[PDB]
Parts: structure tokens; sequence; C-alpha cells
């Protein structure tokens, strides 16, 4: 009842994105694992931890409401990338439509006069802020010392740091 | 170093348990919704193990230098007639993991991977105890059966349970 | 600036949040008349807690310049049926005044009074886990019935939650 | 589940850990009898582990569902021709045990148990541990002979073995 | 020097304090069959306990200059009707153990063994505790009944007195 | 008595090829330290210290079941390499070579229904799966950055690194 | 720096210490085969401080810019007719490295190679300890005999040499 259920179904999907979202991550991680990239693994398997954690977040939020999370199946992510350079490409793209994805989720929250969802959804709304500046200046790094064996040698020793951090 | 169908084998495992959490995560979304919050922070904590039990299979198979493949994940089932077939449920399906476990643990025996065989060692000790616990919950339901009253008490015991 | 409307919503809301923990004051006294201590406790607690709403309302309108005004407060029902029904007419209550800082909430921002939006954030949030909280107690009563042995570990669940 | 035999062969071994435990107990009565309180001490703390390897067993057979089934003991010797004979039927009775253990490590292997073949694990590691202790008694007996004086130092090194 | 006969009684009850617990652990593991975890806990430390009550009497024997002797020990029952009769066993074989003591208590006294029956003080005072123990559970099962929910309540009694 | 004849030899087999392994990364971590990789040297030389601990492990384990260990001579480890490069091809070659000689190990245990013995080589089983992800990963750093002299500057550094781990 | 001469002489030096570590370690396992666990303690100390020897010696060469180069180690012998034999083995081994140090202290010293003579002279310090030790042993079995209860005894001993 605090809920509408047009409201509940778009936060059902959100949870299902952010589910399928820490899948992509982890599954990245696993590549860049396989293709002897340390650093990079750590700091995608750290970041599939807490975007779960935004879905469970979401889930908890959903229950609290007295309305009835439901995770649906969660599709497959890719697990073939053709570089280091890509697999951060595809990152910081599926994270701008996670921000845009939020973004339309507060406004709904907003123009249904759902208050207690609009403020619940601040805290995404702030978090995919930070998201955005990590990931770019993880490609401003690629712009800058390229994506020769090196440059990936110590951009995976930056990304390595990132992650203990 | 793993057998191609090793490696397919262990992946289809690392899919099962990430099912699985889903399956108790969806179960205790239910559960709350129903008001046993008791059986609820049960079910979300072993949700929690379950993810655990996940990662230490893709880590293993990723430092064998194979890829270890998620896979698409089913959805689970969000609806149950009573608190009892949630926990029916739960029991059949710890008894579907353990099976798998032993096969896995066969398929590693007969094929002299001993390296996964070894790994397998500690699931195989983790079921034991799963079944244990499940089974005593089944036991509760029909020692006290399954009235409102009945599940009231149940519930604490589930809530209790959780905090360890 | 507080418009002139604002400040009558606020002192309106101010009224409201007053009278609703002398409600649950006078519930709570309802309760340990008919020996269930555990929900006296747990609503006598809850008035505190609504008096603490009211307080910080008022202090808010006091501190943007405005003149709080306490109107008079109605009495409150002193009779019930039973346990049940006063944990019911506890759960409406709590989802009318959700309703009302909703209301207050849509008409500062339709006011660009950002400000008064923001405060009202603090209550937005304590109103969600309010309703889990009260929806939670009728699901009990739901589940065990509302004879007296029911009504007995009810009660124990109450004393807990109040602590 | 355990297979209907698996559960015979575990309560069989339970039988034997429980007899095993009361044969030592039983040797530990015959030292003490004799004088040689080192050895009754070594005998009767590793009657205590013994009866813990049973424990172990039972609480396994319990866990996986089934029931264990602690049969009749029979009584144990009593009579002893000297503390060498002892150690002797000691170090017998500790292989008879090894080579019971590894049968119920094969039976659970081939069984396909993997479950029971992991819980055996703990005591095919035990049994290592306890043959090198009791062939390190024989060999002792063996240096220093059996003579009235030898017993009177071995008697010392089994008081310290026990703690 | 113990006399011939009280050394034979003194064994007589070492065998009976071995099946007391053996009979108890069997118990236990039907407890934890049925479900009733709490009291196969119960059961299990009282298992323990008395199989010390038989270690006890073991060592005062040794300590006299005769030789304890453990004798075969009777496989205990293992089939049971209900919780109920477990516990009415329980009770009815502590009294019958309290009985055995107090012979042996008249008999060292009769022998101006004042020795022996200074020790067996110990087990008088133990079994008067022990007989309150059980008479008590007894009386929970007469006031509760032995329905499901009533025998899921003295479960929960029962693991906590375990502890 | 609890280990049979043919066992006994297996074992003593293994523990002398464990010695050699022992005395091989020795040697290595010499030709480093000549040839001024100080990371690499320090790296072998805990390697070699390691491998002389699972020999020992080996040794007390046959003693204690009342056989004999034995040591024959232990032959000359090759000391002329002719790149860092090719130390570590080596290092990796050697390790699948006593993960392979482990596992028959553990077989031939199995098959005797030595369950003690084969109790007793999961440790092993175990450690050889560290070993080889340690060593790949090494070669897949100079598969990353070559093999020129900059890139071996920067290599001998993480090898330096891993040994204080 | 060093003399290729000097290199070789190191060379064989650090080969020596190797076995000697190897026969000290081949000697605990009889010891322990027989029953004599406080020898075989006593001895497996002995060749893990052999190693360390071993260790220095390999450390001084490479710190010299020389290649230190560890040779074949000879097997060491692997039975004994007594405890006796092993000790009187293990006495006249420790004589022949300490004659063995002289020498190349004293090469050294005549190639006025000071630095590696100054480095020696810890191995001629310890080498004078090891001689007091193993000879008070021998002093010990003279003193007792060979029987069984007077190496039950002599064992004991070497147990408590062991503990420091």
């Amino acid at each position: 009842f605090m809920l509408s259920q047009a409201m509940v179904e778009h936060l059902n999907e959100q949870i299902n994105l952010e589910f399928f979202s820490s899948n992509l991550y982890l599954q990245m991680s696993a590549w860049c694992e396989d293709k002897g990239f340390d650093g990079a693994a750590e700091f995608l398997r750290a970041h599939a931890v807490e975007e779960m954690q935004h879905m469970q977040r979401l889930f908890t939020y959903v229950s609290e409401t007295g309305a009835l999370p439901i995770l649906g199946a969660i599709a497959a992510p890719r697990h073939d990338f053709a570089s280091l350079g890509e697999v951060f490409r595809e990152t910081y793209q599926h994270e701008q439509k996670i921000t845009q994805q939020i973004n339309k989720l507060a406004h709904v929250a907003f123009t249904s006069q759902d208050y207690s969802t609009f403020n619940f959804l601040q805290w995404y709304v702030a978090e995919q802020h930070e998201e955005e500046k990590l990931f770019k200046g993880i490609l401003d790094k690629l712009e800058l010392v390229g994506e020769d064996g090196k440059a990936l040698f110590f951009i995976d020793k930056d990304l390595a740091a990132l992650a203990k951090k």
C-alpha cells in the first residue's frame, strides 16, 4: 500500500538490473584474471560485490514497504572481451546506463509524489556520482599511457591499488 | 590442467550455487512478507553463505587457469503456500546440492583429478552439516504442527538459529 | 521566510503530532488496565517518540522566525474493545500521519520551499520505519489469533520491542 | 543417506571402539595393581581418548539421520603376564583398529559414500599417530629389557607420555 | 584391606554404573532420532556424568590395592515408545541406582568398613540431587502433557538443564 | 609394515626429487643474483627453502610410518641459463613435473588402498595447485611487458615483492 | 675479486657442507628407526645448522661477484651397526670439516685474500665448539658403555642437548 503497484514494478526492474550488473562485473573480473591482469580482476571483483550491495539495499527497501521484491532470471553476462581497454570502456558505458536508470527512477518517484521512494533513491543518486568520476579516470589513464603491454602493466597496478582503497 | 569436461561440470555447479543463493533470498522475502521475520533472517544468512560457496568455486576454477562462466541464473520461485512448504522445499533443495557435490567428487576421482577431488571435500563436509540443520527444521514442524501458534514459535527458533 | 500558509500547515501538523502522542499515551493506559504491560510499555515509549516528532517541528518553525502555536488538543479515545483494536487503530493512525507528512512535503515542494522540503525528509524516512513496525504487529495478531494465550505471547514481543 | 550396510559397519566400529576403550582401562588397572603407575596413567588416558573416538563416530551416525546402536560389550582380558605383554597386546590391538578403519574407508569409497570417506579421514590420520606412539614403546622395551630396573625406567617414560 | 565380598559388591556397582551410562547414551540417540535435541543433549551429558561415577569407584577399588574388574556390559534398550517413556525409565533407573548405593553403604557399615562407607558418602549425596532432578522432569511431563507442542517446550527446558 | 615396500620406494623417489628441485631453485637464484636480478634471486631462494620443507615433510612422514627414508645422491642442477625468462620458463615446467609426480603418487596410494598415505599427500596436492597459478602469473608478466632490459627491471621488482609475501 | 682457485675451493666447501647436513639428516633417520629419538632430535638440529653453514658460504661467494656452484651431493650412508658407530662417525666427520676449514683459511692467507680469511674465522670458531661437543658424546659412550640401558640414558642426554 505504501508503494504504488507501478513503483514496485520499477523497483523490481532496477533490482534485476543491479543483479545482472554485479554478474557482468564478476564475469569481467574473471576475464582480466584469465588474461593476467590481477589488479583489474581484484578491482572488478570488488566492484561486483558493491553492486550486489546496491541491489540488496533496493531489495530490502521494497520488502520494508510491505511489497514483495522479485528476482527474475539473471541473463548470462558476456564473457569474451577483446582487450582490457574494452573491458573498462564497457564498464564505463554500463555505469552510465545505471545512472540514467536511477535518474528515471527518481523522476518517477517524484512525479508520482512517492517522496519516501524519492528520499530513498538519493543514496543511489549520490553513489552513481562517485562511480562516473572513478571509471572516467580509468579511461583517462588508458588514454594517457596507451594500451601497449607496458602501459597495461602499469595500469593494472593502479587498479590493484584502487581495489585496496 | 582441468579437463574441458571438468570445467563444464564446475561451471554448472557455480551456476547452481548462484541459483541456490537466489532461491534462499527470494524465500526470505516471502517469509518477511508473511510476517515470519525469524525465518526471513535465517534464510537471508543462508543466501549469503551459499553465495560464498559460489565464490569459492568460481575462484578455484580461475586459479587452475580455466575460465569460470556464470551463465544465466534461473528465476527462483517467489510464492509458497505456507511456511512449511518453504522449509520442505529448502530440505529437498539441499539434498539435491549434496547429490550434485557427490557426483562431482565422483567425476573428479574417476578422472584422477585429485586436486579437484581434494577441493571438493570442503563442500562434502558442509553438506553433511546442511542436511542435519534442515532436517531438524522439518522435525520441528512435524512435532508442533503448522497452525498459527506453532509457526509463531518455530519462527522464534529460526531467528535464534540465524544468530550464529 | 515561511509562507503564511506553510506556517499554518506546520502548526496544524504540530497539533496532530501532539494529539497522536496523547492518543498513544491513553492507549498505553488501556493496555496496562487490561494487564498488557508489554503493550503499555511499547505504546508509552511510542508516545514519547511522537512527542519528540512534535518538538522537532515546533523548533523548526521557531528557528525560521515564525511562531509555532499549540492549539487545543482534543481528548483521545480511552475506550477500546480489545488489544487487537488498539493496534489496528494505531496502524490506521500511523497511516494518517504518513499521509499528512506527504501532503506537507508536497505543499513545500510546490511552494518551492526547498528548505522545508529538506526538513521534512527526516519525517518521510521515519514514517517508512513506523509502518513496517506497526504492520509487523498486525501480522503477529493475524498469525497467532486473539485468544488469551495468543495475547499473552504477543504482549511479551511488545515489551521486547519496547527495549 | 547412509546405506543400511554402512550403518551396520559404523555401528560395529562403534562397538569395537567401546571395547577397545574398556580393554585399555582394564589394562591400566593391571598396571596399577603391579605398581606401574606411569603405565596405568598412560593407558587410562588412552582409554579416555578411545572413548572419544567412539563418541565421534556415534555422533556422526546420529547426524546422518541413522540410529547408532551400542551392542553388548564383551569383558576385556584382565589377566596379563607382564608389562611387556600388556604393551605388545596394545600395539597388536591398535593395528587391528587401524585395519578396521582402513576397511571402513574402503567400503565408504567403494560405495561412493564420499561423505563418510571424508569423515573417516580424521581416523586414518589418528591411527598413523597411534602406531608410531605404540611402536616407540615396544622399541624401548626391546632396548632396555624387562628386568625390574628396566621396567622402573620405562614406567617413568610412560607417565611423562601421559602428560 | 577390602573384604573379598566388598570387592565383588564394588565391582558389580562398577558394572551397573557402566551399563547405566550406556543406557543414557542409547536413550540420547533415540531422542536425537525423534528430533528431541534438548533431551538428547541432556541425556548425553548425563551419560558422561555416569561414566564419571563409574571411574571414581574404579579408582577407589584400585587405590585400596584390590583389582577392579569390568565385566561384560549388556546392550541397552534402544527402542522406546515416546519421550515420556524415556524419562520415566530414567527416573526408575535412577531409583534403582540409589537403592544399590544404599545397599553398598549398608554392607560397608555392617562390615565395619568405615573407609568404604566414608567413600560412598559422595554417592549418597549425588543420588539425592539426581532424584530431585529427574522427578522434576516427570512433574513437567505431568503438567504439560505429551502432545507435540508440549514435548516441544519440554525439550527446550531439557537443553537448558543440559547447560 | 604400515607402508608397502613399493610405497616406501615411491616416497623415497619423491623425497630425492624434491631435494634436487630445491637445489635447482637455489642454483637458479645464484644465476639471477649473478646477472643482477636480486628480486628474482630473493624469490627463487625462498622457493628453494619451501621446496626443502616439502621434502622434509615427506622424509618425516616416511619415518613416522616405521619405514626408513633414504636420500641418494643429489644430481648437480644446471647452472648456466640463457635469460631470466628461460629461468622462469624452466621453473614453470619443473613445477608441472612435480605436480604430475605428486598426482601419480596419490593415484598409487589410492589404488593400493593406502588411505593414510593418500590422506597425507592431500597437502601436496593442494600446495602444487597454488604453485602453478604463481608461476604461470610470472610467465604472463614476461609475456605482457616483454624481455627487454626495462621490462626485466620492473619484473624483477615484482619478484622482490612476491618474496616478502 | 676472488681468484678462480679460491672460488673452486669455496664451492668444494659449499658442497661438503651440503653433504654434511645430509649425512646428519640420514643419521637422524637411522636413529629414529632404531628408537633413539633423543639422538634423532639432536642429529636433526645439527643437520639444520650445517645447512645454515652451507648457506652462509653460498651467500659469501655470490656477494663477491663469483658464481657459487652446488655440484652433485654424495649419498650419505644410511645404515650403522650401532648408536655408538653413529657418533664415532660424526666425530671423525667433524674433524674432517675442521681440517678442511683450516686448509681453506690457509689458502686464503697464503694468497693474501684477507677478505676470505676474515670470512672463514666464523667457521674456525664454530668448529672449536663442534669438536668439544662430539668428543663429549664419545666420552659418554666410553664411560657408560654401549649396552641397551647405557644407550637408553645416553639417548636421554642427547634429547636434552638438542633442546638449545
